[PDB]
């Protein structure tokens, strides 16, 4: 009676600004650990897709409509570190595997897709842009299957339409013999409802 869980910490981003997609690290392991305990993150934030970490897990978080969204199975109910201290979740929905905080100052938000397109692109934490054919409200198939190892740590990352709109938030992978054939995601409409 007489410990607390730490904050989620932004430790990098996936840069989608130019011709090449690439990951950038903005904070190393030691600063991440310290920032998770204090909840105080003075680092400038840029971009749409953040790489985030706890003391024990790393994954992604994506800004859509002024909210930084990620997965409950990564973040739990944790605060996120910010320049003025830990920030409490604005959205929590374990039934959707979904949490969200106010988007960080300096971030850019993706626009929710209204295209109705089924030709999607999943952005991973290694800056791979993986073609995915939409197969349902919350599922899509990989055009080129690959070991689940390549998707591990990319929950909270976006599925994008051809125009660069957000279609969904990656939450789970479907595999056979360790080979990822399909993905599950929180559809942007389910976020817009929550919103
Ligand atoms: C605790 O409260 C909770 C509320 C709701 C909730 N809802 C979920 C659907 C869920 O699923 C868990 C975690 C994800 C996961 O691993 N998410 C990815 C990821 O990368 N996580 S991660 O590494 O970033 C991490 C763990 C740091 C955060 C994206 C995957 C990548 C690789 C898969 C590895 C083998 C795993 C294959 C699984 N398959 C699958 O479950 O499929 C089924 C869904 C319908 C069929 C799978 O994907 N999960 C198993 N847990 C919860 C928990
Ligand atoms: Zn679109």
């Amino acid at each position: 009676m007489a410990k607390k869980k730490g904050s989620v910490v932004i430790v990098g981003r996936i840069n989608l600004s130019g011709d090449t997609a690439y990951a950038q690290q903005t904070r190393g392991e030691e600063g991440c650990q310290e920032t998770s305990q204090t909840g105080r993150d003075k680092n400038q934030v840029e971009g749409e897709v953040q790489i985030v970490s706890t003391a024990t897990q790393t994954f992604l978080a994506t800004s859509i409509n002024g909210v930084l969204w990620t997965v409950y199975h990564g973040a739990g109910t944790r605060t996120i570190a910010s320049p003025k201290g830990p920030v409490t979740q604005m959205y929590t929905n374990v039934d959707k595997d979904l949490v969200g905080w106010q988007a960080p100052q300096g971030s850019r938000s993706l626009t929710p897709c209204t295209c109705g397109s089924s030709d999607l692109y999943l952005v991973t934490r290694h800056a791979d842009v993986i073609p995915v054919r939409r197969r349902g409200d919350s599922r899509g198939s990989l055009l080129s299957p690959r070991p689940i190892s390549y998707l591990k740590g990319s929950s909270g990352g976006p599925l994008l339409c051809p125009a660069g709109h957000a279609v969904g938030i990656f939450r789970a992978a479907v595999s056979t013999r360790g080979v990822a054939k399909a993905v599950a995601f929180i559809p942007v409409e389910s976020l817009e409802t929550t919103s």
